[PDB]
């Protein structure tokens, strides 16, 4: 006798597990048991994971219902897993993401300015270097302090509600809370601060302000400041360190994209898709019954969308291991997402590994690993896969 | 058809595997395969680890010959395995172990102030704190550059070594190299410097210039201060953090040793017979066809002696995964070796932890984990188990 196939297979995010393609091609959808006992829908086809995103009735604020089956416990409150119906709902979601892009006068510059400051500290100190600690987190940090208008210096504080607050837990983080209150303060303080007139958190404070905004909540506000600056900072942090270790470990793509950096942003659209950065799939809960594949999935159920199941399927991308940068259909991956809940970010974490990668190339373009990859330690029981650092040399 | 069983078996700190207890009664020694791919004999029992241990002819400096099977890769020059023996050679040994005692004047208040200044700087920035990086180690560090003699601004630097210096890694790493070559020649520069008078490194220059040592090498020099605090400070360090939690698992404890300090000794005792610090077998090569229990090891073989085998063998400690402050065989235990290769820091290593309990007992009398306990991410692919944070509250 053998248990329900666990979740997830693997905190390793150098690699896809050979049985990600078994069960794509034997069962797209199937039963699996979670961090918490529960049992749950793994879907792991481009079709199936396609269908599911984009069929409302796979809800996204009823996982956070009490009694559900569960991926992991919340570290926010329940609420908050509807932010951003609640943005729609207070008519702030087109403000928000017109916030959050990398348009605003002098960000692409400020990004490569930061990126070149830090590479340049690196190459002083001399290797080997660690280039999530020492460049990918810092200047994903750097970058949304500049796009939330908050102080620079406020950042590491910030950033280190992190480590926990993006842990994928079978039981509620006490920490977590403490953490999310003490930022909510913050983000509240800074809402009231008259120096903050600039980014997002300068947008909502003057909204909050205006007559047509006043009866939405003072929580709220500062709501959005904390989840749009974690999951920002989360995301692309970790997605710029994993896709480094890709890019390291071609060095004829290394060479390539420093020799025609035009191409970069072909190359970060294939970073992304071949990126492991999501440790668990998306979660849903089904309103209805619904069915998906060889399946009827029942009212009330867990489904999770694999992403890595869709962005590695063959009937889509052939030979899906391979970076190539002229594909005919080189966004259709679902590092972002898909339908209601696409990435609001998704512009500007392009941008961000774009002139990151750039930078990096341009001042280290020897860069290697420090390290035989092996020797990588892998986060484990958090929402992305992340090595703890990233030594490489040049 | 299933493989030969794998060593390491686990890289978790905070239990025990049931199946370290299942080897221990089936086959106290048994053939496995480390992560070079090499076979090995682990050793599991007590007694049979006893008598490899007080065996030279189950050799530390033959493990670094050229084409012997490895446990993993070196990470210092194959002389360097010979270190305490190049040490006696030198007539350095007395002097060696006279300073890394805890019993130089001012020592234990250095230790103590330090622990109170660390633990006070986490009460004022409030719960969470991480008592790894933000307590052990600096605890170890600031510690170990007292003992040495070295300026407390230089520790950081050298203390970033140590992820990598003490990696268990199938293959050669070349930033081991780097920052071995480093620090080597730091410590050159510090058997030069006037300034450096006390410690470790003082009593070395000193006697570097006197004549009954005019033919000991600069290198070997070098060589004591580079190992010294890479070793005491990661098994310090590493042994602390490990014990905070095995004390935090225990409030009833917790709370004896906070009613009672004059216990602490005998809680470390305990503690360190509990210890899961070191992550792999201790390393022997056979030198001669040798009887262990009904094998007979071949000469040039491979030996890894298991501490927590023998630490938690029922059969020398009765309920071995009880803490009990009053056994009968409390310092009987192998957490510091046995035999030629006994830790020389042995004393200090108590004294760090009892300090540094002590400290955080009285400031802290409530600590507990601010995260379920399974949260912790273990450092795999390490020469010691550790959790990457740890995260408490009090
Ligand atoms: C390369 C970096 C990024 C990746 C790979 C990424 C990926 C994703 C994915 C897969 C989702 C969908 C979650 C789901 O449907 O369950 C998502 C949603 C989200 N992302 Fe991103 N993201 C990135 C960057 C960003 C940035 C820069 C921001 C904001 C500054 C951001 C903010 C959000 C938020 C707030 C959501 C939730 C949307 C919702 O619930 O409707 N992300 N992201
Ligand atoms: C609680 C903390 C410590 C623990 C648990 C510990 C454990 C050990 C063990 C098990 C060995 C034996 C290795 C073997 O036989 O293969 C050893 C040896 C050694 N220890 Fe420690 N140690 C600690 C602290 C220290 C300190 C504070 C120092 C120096 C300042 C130190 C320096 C060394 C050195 C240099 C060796 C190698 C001895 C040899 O090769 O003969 N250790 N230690």
């Amino acid at each position: 006798a053998t248990v329900l196939l666990e979740v997830p297979f693997s905190a390793r995010g150098d690699r896809i597990p050979d049985a990600v393609a078994e069960l794509r091609t034997r069962e797209p959808i199937r039963k699996v048991r979670t961090i918490t006992g529960a049992e749950a829908w793994l879907v792991s086809s481009y079709a199936l994971c396609t269908q599911v995103l984009e069929d409302r009735r796979f809800s996204m604020k009823e996982t956070a219902a009490a009694g559900a089956p569960r991926l992991n416990a919340l570290t926010v409150p329940p609420e908050v897993v509807n932010n951003m119906g609640n943005i729609a709902d207070a008519g702030l979601r087109k403000a928000v993401m017109k916030a959050i892009t990398p348009k605003a006068p002098g960000l692409e510059q400020f990004l490569r300015d930061t990126a070149n400051s830090l590479l340049d500290n690196l190459i002083t100190e001399g290797a080997p270097a660690d280039l999530r600690n020492d460049f990918a987190d810092p200047l994903a940090t750097a970058l949304h302090c500049k796009v939330l208008g908050i102080p620079q210096e406020d950042g590491p504080k910030l950033f280190r509600s992190l480590s926990i607050a993006f842990m994928s837990s079978a039981d509620p983080i006490p920490a977590a809370k403490i953490n999310w209150d003490r930022d909510i303060e913050y983000m509240a303080g800074i809402l009231e601060n008259p120096n903050i007139t600039t980014g997002l958190m300068g947008e909502l404070s003057r909204l909050r302000k205006d007559p047509a905004y006043s009866h939405v909540s003072d929580e709220l506000f500062a709501t959005i400041g904390v989840t749009f600056f974690g999951a920002g900072v989360i995301s692309t942090g970790s997605f710029l360190t994993t896709a480094l270790i890709s890019l390291i470990q071609r060095p004829q793509l290394r060479n390539l994209l420093h020799e025609k950096p035009e191409l970069i942003p072909a190359g970060v659209e294939e970073l992304l898709r071949i990126n492991l950065s999501f440790a668990d799939g998306l979660p849903r809960l089904a309103t209805a019954d619904i069915q998906v594949g060889d399946v009827l999935v029942r009212k009330g159920e867990l489904v999770l969308v694999l992403l890595e199941g869709a962005n590695f399927d063959p009937e889509h991308f052939p030979n899906p291991g391979s970076i190539e940068l002229d594909r005919p259909n080189p966004t259709s991956h679902l590092a972002f997402g898909r339908g209601q809940h696409f990435c609001p970010g998704s512009a500007l974490g392009r941008r961000h590994a774009q002139i990151g990668i750039e930078a990096l190339l341009k001042k280290m373009p020897g860069v290697d690993l420090a390290v035989p990859i092996d020797q990588l330690v892998w986060r484990t029981r958090f929402q992305l896969r992340i090595p703890e650092r990233l030594p490489v040399l040049w």
